[PDB]
């Protein structure tokens, strides 16, 4: 009955960036397909005087030859038409870290203690999503209350992502 098509996924109304900036933690995500970030993730918000959103984020990665790596992000925003939707450039501090554009949508957020955000960076031809990611954040490390992970769980649900997602570990790999 329920609705696939990442054209039909609702988002957050309203959306207000400087409300978001500060530090978030990922607590649980959807990964996509190939090399993505492992663990130990932490993105740090910020909106500059104009309005332009950017992020930095760190997060533990193993590279093919097993090494592993505290990945060092970049990545800027733009607006859209949707408040809520941006285009997202993001680039390593290293040379050899995943450079690229991706949409990036914030779902839903309360701005103080959670966030669900969601990206497809392919569409099959029905109009659903080939290729997602989702990041579930929280602003203390701890997590959240089984009231909020109610709300998640519902978020979840509607991008047509429930029961695949992974908890995130956090043991200070990438200095924590
Ligand atoms: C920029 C950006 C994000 C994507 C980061 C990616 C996609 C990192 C990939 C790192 C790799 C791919 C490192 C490596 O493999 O060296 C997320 C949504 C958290 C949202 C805001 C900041």
């Amino acid at each position: 009955e329920r609705d696939c098509r990442v054209s039909s996924f609702r988002v957050k109304e309203n959306f207000d960036k400087a409300r978001f900036a500060g530090t978030w933690y990922a607590m649980a995500k959807k990964d996509p397909e190939g090399l993505f970030l492992q663990d130990n993730i932490v993105a740090e918000f910020s909106v500059d005087e104009n309005g332009h959103m950017s992020a930095t984020a760190k997060g533990r990665v193993r590279l093919l030859n097993n090494w592993d790596v505290c990945a060092d992000m970049v990545g800027t925003f733009t607006d859209t038409e949707d408040p809520a939707k941006f285009k997202m450039k993001y680039w390593g501090v290293a040379s050899f870290l995943q450079k690229g554009n991706d949409d990036h949508w914030i779902i839903d957020t309360d701005y103080e203690t959670f966030a669900v955000q969601y990206s497809c960076r392919l569409l099959n031809l029905d109009g659903t999503c080939a290729d997602s990611y989702s990041f579930v954040f929280a602003r203390d490390p701890s997590g959240f209350s089984p009231e909020v992970q109610k709300i998640v769980r519902q978020r979840q649900e509607e991008l047509c992502l429930a029961r695949q997602y992974r908890l995130i570990p956090h043991n200070g790999y990438c200095d924590g």
